[PDB]
């Protein structure tokens, strides 16, 4: 039996672009970890990139993930435009590069190493995680200590 987990994510600058941070939340058991970090200058996609893709790299083990995310950028990205994207070189059809591709790459290589099972959710409204990863994105935000050296 597989270990099973949870994971929730948002991020988001405080205003945008500018200072930026993730929030992410691993449950496993009943227990919850805490994930965070900002960053000087960054935009919010790039932000709802980064916290499915740290939350994902902090597995150490093959796992089943459940991940949880009200990104419609994440959302797309995985449903649709990755699939065509690697197909071109990382390419979009109107031969123009793929924005924030660096993220991508990572996100994607992330996703292989796990079973993960996409929750696609409205907002915050009925998902206290996904509002509280928020919280957390806005407090790194507000003491960034990173470089988006991607942006």
């Amino acid at each position: 039996m597989l270990k099973r987990v949870e994971i929730f994510t948002d991020g988001s600058c405080l205003g945008n672009p500018g200072p930026g941070g993730y929030g992410a939340i691993l449950r496993y058991r009943g227990r919850e970890k805490t994930f965070s970090a900002g960053y000087e200058r960054t935009t919010n996609n790039r932000m709802e990139l980064m916290a499915a893709i740290v939350a994902l790299e902090a597995l150490k083990e093959h796992c089943e993930v459940i991940l949880s995310t009200d990104s419609h950028y994440v959302r797309k990205g995985i449903t649709e435009w990755i699939h065509n994207w690697k197909k071109r070189g990382w390419k979009k059809a109107d031969k123009k590069p793929v924005k924030n591709v660096d993220l991508w790459k990572r996100l994607d290589a992330a996703l292989g190493r796990h079973k993960i099972k996409w929750e696609w959710v409205k907002g915050h409204a009925g998902h206290p995680e996904n509002e509280r990863c928020d919280e957390l994105a806005r407090a790194a935000a507000m003491k960034p200590k990173l470089e988006d050296t991607g942006y």
